[PDB]
């Protein structure tokens, strides 16, 4: 492991560490909810 | 070391092993010796 590090360097092994996992995903399929709140904000704040 | 191997593969660490060492070098600076043996071989074997 010392020899492998000697060739590749310090940053390469540390940055190659895994990140992605299947449980942290977030899905936004709602327009219906966000469109309603979007309109009432326009309606109340109307100036121009 | 298992994670590092997982990324890079099996062949990469094994082929990257060191080879060169300063003590195995071989120097041929002699023409004077090799030219003499070269001529006598011609002289004896002359046909054409």
């Amino acid at each position: 492991i010392d020899l492998v590090t000697a060739e590749l360097g310090s940053d390469w092994p540390r940055l190659v560490a895994p990140t992605f996992d299947a449980r942290k995903a977030v899905v936004f399929d709602d327009r219906w909810a966000s469109a309603r709140e979007d309109l009432v904000k326009l309606w109340l704040a109307e100036e121009x």
